[PDB]
């Protein structure tokens, strides 16, 4: 659950499945600068290079996030 | 300029003025779990807890970002 | 991605790619510890103060998490 | 006071100076792949491209460190 996608209808952002999160994850650590995955009938290309995924049949843009876990960590 | 928030209508990332990125990074860096800023007269609040912009004269929510810098540097 | 200071060769050293995931794989589960051996020696990294400690002799040497930049060049 | 500098001599991360916390901290947010600052009777160099440090009147080097936060911020 380290990315996150915005959704505009709520005002909040979401986590991806664990199977997406994970396509998603891979590319980015990789070093990729964009990754596609499936969810259902729906397509979609996230861009790290905006950090913004988009739906390839309607080119709606939702805003992604990668979480930060803290350096040092925390006792 | 190293916090964004996203505007739907053009759908991309937008950088904040200088002074409303100061304030909101010497928040952030000060432990707040938020911070209000102003464009003009227009009140704005930065929930760091959600990574949410909310306008606070039309209630909409926006998401926010800080971008980071690559650990080491290159060249 | 991670890495640990020489201060014999002034230089941050890489892990080996198996001692490097074990690490990570602690960093990314939560923990705050995490124990490997390298060269036939017991190592622990501590994540809350960022050393590596020599389980026989206690040195101290400091470590280091690469971060990719946010969001990614083209 | 973000930036830490490693002591091997009591084997910890220790914090700079205010003033040469922000010194660095400049520089690093400039884009800038060094910074120089000083500290009592020395001169010391950043170099964050391998993100250590030299003291520049005996050729010393000790690592350094940039703390991340995490984000989301916790409530
Ligand atoms: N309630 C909702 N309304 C509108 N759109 C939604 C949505 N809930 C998910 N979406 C869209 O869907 C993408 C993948 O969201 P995600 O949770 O990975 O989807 P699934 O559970 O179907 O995954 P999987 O079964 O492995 O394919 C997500 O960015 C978003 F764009
Ligand atoms: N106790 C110590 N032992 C060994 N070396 C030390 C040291 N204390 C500082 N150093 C050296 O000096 C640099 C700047 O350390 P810093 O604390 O910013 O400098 P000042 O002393 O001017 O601070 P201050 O007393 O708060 O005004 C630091 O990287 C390190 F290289
Ligand atoms: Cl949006
Ligand atoms: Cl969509
Ligand atoms: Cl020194
Ligand atoms: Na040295």
């Amino acid at each position: 659950n380290n990315w996150r996608w915005f959704d505009d209808r709520s005002g909040r952002w979401c986590s991806y499945s664990a199977s997406n999160n994970s396509t998603i994850d891979s590319a980015w650590k990789s070093g990729e600068t964009s990754v596609r995955f499936t969810a259902g009938r729906r397509r979609y290309t996230v861009q790290f290079t905006t950090m913004v995924q988009v739906n390839e049949e309607t080119g709606n843009r939702r805003p992604v996030m990668l979480t930060l876990l803290r350096v040092p960590r925390l006792n």
